[PDB]
């Protein structure tokens, strides 16, 4: 009967917020009816052959939907989620969001060891997973969660055998009976982002549909998304980066297409770039180095590539400056973290801007201040820890008050431990981490 508890931002805060626009209380499935009542047919997903137009995508997620509350799952209830990159990824959320099942999407790359923290932490009643994953192989894994009273009451298996419910099975058809279902509400939890760079497993991360809504709409028009936009989602669909700076709902809010890939392998994406005239990328440092490694081998493949953000780990100014002669495509520079704050290069910054720095925060209304030990603020210029506070910026970790207390100032802003200067020209350069 309770919704998921998490931290709340300050009433005087959620207030302005919404005065600004930021906020509009709407659910993220706002994101596929809006697309849905524009312009139904344009593609939405691509994926290996599939073509998924923006109602296919809706009628199929409201299917699943259907399916979850005919069983009973709903507000209250939570999923975890390890689905490879692939069109049922985005199915699968939306029919979560769809039915008020907040979910948290494991990474493909997690393992036993993560996924039995998740499960420990949220104790889902629906699991999710694929066949063909190292863990589903056999059912020693499922099997264990019995032994420990935390079994789900269902799971749904991509690639299922016989005696599995087949998730496209449950994908394809709606549910025989009619029962009642909703979004969380809007300043509510929608889905637990995990965090980055945090010691043992990732620590959990509520988001609400406010919250995320926002920063998706405000990194699309920022990154210059619209209905002509084809992103490559090489990167772990899962991740805040690829989901939604500006991402796959990114470049739906904008009514466009996500076109899925396995991983940043340069060959295969090189590839699908060509097949599809893929325009727009994303991707860490590692990847850009591989695809830099092959460009010019292939140039043609990847002639229509027009923008790149690149973010995530360290880039330097020298790897930069390769992007727009190797890649033959515009750079984008962007700094962001799972909690919250992200800061991208503006596309009309200067050369040095762009080359040089990490940009600067979605909204007006992200607060930054840059401390040293004693924390202080810096003078400006100098490095100093990265404190912030703003309207998509989480209040505190799923259940650790303990944690919270250490990463939060009295004035709730929270320490992401990134090292950071802020240039003369306001932007910012992340410069190293800190404990
Ligand atoms: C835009 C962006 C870039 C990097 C990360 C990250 O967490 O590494 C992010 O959340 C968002
Ligand atoms: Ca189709
Ligand atoms: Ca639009
Ligand atoms: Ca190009
Ligand atoms: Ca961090």
């Amino acid at each position: 009967k309770q919704l998921i508890e998490f931290v709340r931002w300050s009433p005087e805060r959620a207030q302005h917020y919404r005065n600004k626009g930021y906020w509009i209380d709407q659910p993220l499935t706002r994101i596929l009816t809006v697309g849905v009542q524009s312009h139904p047919h344009s593609l939405a997903i691509i994926c290996g052959e599939r073509q998924l137009s923006y109602i296919e995508l809706d009628r199929l997620s409201t299917n699943l939907a259907t399916r979850l509350a005919e069983k009973g799952l709903g507000k209250g209830d939570t999923a975890l989620v390890q689905l490879p990159n692939v069109a049922e990824f985005y199915i699968v959320f939306f029919a979560l969001l769809k039915a008020g099942v907040v979910v948290l999407n494991a990474l493909y790359s997690h393992r036993q060891y993560e996924l039995n923290a998740f499960i420990k932490q949220i104790q889902p009643k629906l699991l999710i997973g694929s066949r063909q994953h190292e863990v589903f192989s056999n059912n020693q894994f499922i099997d264990s969660l019995h032994d420990v009273n935390l079994s789900p009451e269902i799971i749904l298996m991509l690639n299922h055998q016989a005696t599995d419910f087949g998730l496209l099975d449950w994908i394809e058809t709606p549910a025989e009976t009619f029962v009642d279902f909703s979004s969380t509400p809007a300043d509510e939890v929608a889905f637990f982002q995990l965090s980055g760079g945090s010691t043992g497993t990732p620590k959990l991360i509520p988001r609400t549909h406010n919250d995320y809504d926002y920063s998706v709409r405000a990194s699309a028009e920022i990154c210059g998304l619209n209905s002509n936009t084809r992103l490559l989602c090489a990167l772990p669909a899962p991740h805040n980066f690829m989901l939604s700076s500006p991402g796959a709902l990114g470049v739906l809010h904008a009514g466009g297409c996500v076109v899925m890939a396995p991983n940043p392998e340069p060959l295969n994406c090189f590839s699908i770039i060509q097949r599809h005239q893929v325009n727009m990328a994303s991707l860490v440092p590692s990847a850009v180095i591989m695809w830099l490694e092959k460009a010019a081998q292939y140039k043609d493949q990847i002639q229509s590539l027009k923008l790149l953000q690149v973010g995530g780990a360290s880039f330097p100014e020298s790897l930069a400056r390769q992007v727009p002669e190797v890649l033959n495509c515009k750079l984008q520079q962007a700094f962001g973290m799972a909690e919250g704050l992200v800061n991208y290069t503006r596309l009309d910054d200067s050369d040095e801007q762009i080359f040089t720095t990490q940009g600067r925060p979605i909204s007006s209304d992200d607060e930054i201040k840059i401390v040293d030990e004693q924390y202080r603020e810096v003078p400006e210029g100098e490095i100093g820890m990265l404190a912030t506070r703003g309207p998509y910026t989480f209040c505190g970790y799923y259940q650790s008050p303990e944690h919270n207390s250490q990463v939060f100032d009295e004035d709730n802003y929270y320490y992401s431990g990134d090292l950071v200067q802020r240039t003369p020209d306001g932007n910012l350069r992340v410069v190293g981490r800190i404990k």
